[PDB]
């Protein structure tokens, strides 16, 4: 059984930060914070194709909303604690991965330690939103967000015209994965590096994660910014 | 229980083409014809993370032999024969594939209208030989061999230096599974397109393919061109 939620809204930014991700996913970006909280949050279109390898996050925890479905993400039911252990061939070894057929506005929650990733499989551009939120042990950050909107800033293109968007290039491609670690993140630079099996049979286990209180929390914050609040900060 | 083979020899042409396929491997590639047979056969390194994602062939059978193993395979039971009908999401549907670590000197014999692909999943170079023979169904190319040099060497850069490759482009990404159909083949752009689940349990209907007969068949071919035999060629 999916879990569902109706509406995360986007902080409206004066200038909007639009970027070309190396995984091939055009993204408005912004990062908040308040006196409680702090996170990134990025409402993205995937073309067909696109979408992260599988990773792991060390500094933040992710909600993934996909107000159409079609999207389908991996996931794994193994969690792995330490960012110094790649689950790699020559290593702690790779990890197997369930599939999810995202329906429209499924929510899915992923703890920091899980592996995941996702595609749009599908020949049509298919909308995603993303919430990074800043964990206990993540590093403070220039906009105190667990490192997420930085990474991005860091190592994707800045989009000016998004009918013409930039050309990925193979440094960007290679900084994606090797700038990673910086952000928290073990970033994989392709499909099966981290990889054992696929399957289609999702565990219950990973079906029940949830963190809506957090969530709501965030909305509260981006609402309360869209206000013109100023005890919150987005930018 | 695995298949292997001792010996699959280069034709040593007087200018050897090198081609760094748009899949990240180092080709050294020669086609062949006699009598009777037609083929393309390449020595190839292939970096770590290289490979090509899954794609079916129409107009040639493939072998793959590993002389040092750590290649890992991807492979169907499913067949696909009609090149009309593409194995995704919103059409025939994506199929399932099983892995296969190989080991040195394994040969694996992949007959037209399976789903196959493979990466190299570790850390160091490794080699891998392909030969790919025309099948009865083929067209006439240049070289008789049933498409496959035609097809990389029209879509990848010729390599001058191996220690200064060319820089593989988009366009060449691009190219190399768009043109692909013209040579006889069903190329994927990212490896879950056409892919439903990925397996580590092999069904003996896969391990037990072999076409032992043609190989040694186009051994003989390589042998005799290399000793000057004018009843074949190799270019
Ligand atoms: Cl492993
Ligand atoms: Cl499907
Ligand atoms: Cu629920
Ligand atoms: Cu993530
Ligand atoms: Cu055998
Ligand atoms: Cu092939």
């Amino acid at each position: 059984e999916i879990h569902t939620f109706d509406d995360i809204p986007m902080p409206k930014l004066a200038d909007p930060l639009l970027i070309y991700t190396p995984a091939n996913e055009i993204f408005d970006i912004a990062s908040c914070s308040a006196k409680d909280i702090g996170f990134a949050i990025a409402h993205a279109q995937i073309p067909p194709g696109g979408g992260p390898m599988p990773h792991i996050h060390y500094f933040i925890n992710e909600w993934f909303w996909t107000p159409e479905g079609g999207i389908e993400l991996f996931h794994s039911t193994k969690q792995y604690p330490n960012m110094d252990e790649l689950p790699v061939v020559g290593g702690a070894g790779r990890g197997d991965l369930y599939s999810i057929q995202s329906e429209p506005k499924q929510l899915i929650y992923s703890p920091n330690h899980y592996m995941h990733g996702f595609v749009n499989p599908t020949d049509k551009t298919l909308p995603i939103v993303f919430v990074w939120m800043r964990n206990e042990v993540a590093p403070d950050f220039p906009y105190h967000d667990g490192g997420m909107r930085e990474y991005f800033q860091a190592v994707g293109p800045r989009i000016t015209d998004l009918n013409n968007l930039p050309e990925l290039t193979n440094a960007q491609r290679a900084a994606f994965a090797s700038e990673a670690p910086k952000y928290g993140i073990n970033q994989s630079s392709y499909f099966m590096e981290y990889v054992n099996t696929i399957s289609d049979k999702l565990p219950a286990q990973i079906a029940k994660l949830k963190n809506d209180k957090d969530l709501e929390r965030m909305v509260e914050v981006i609402e309360a910014f869209n206000r013109g609040d100023k005890s919150v900060t987005c930018s």
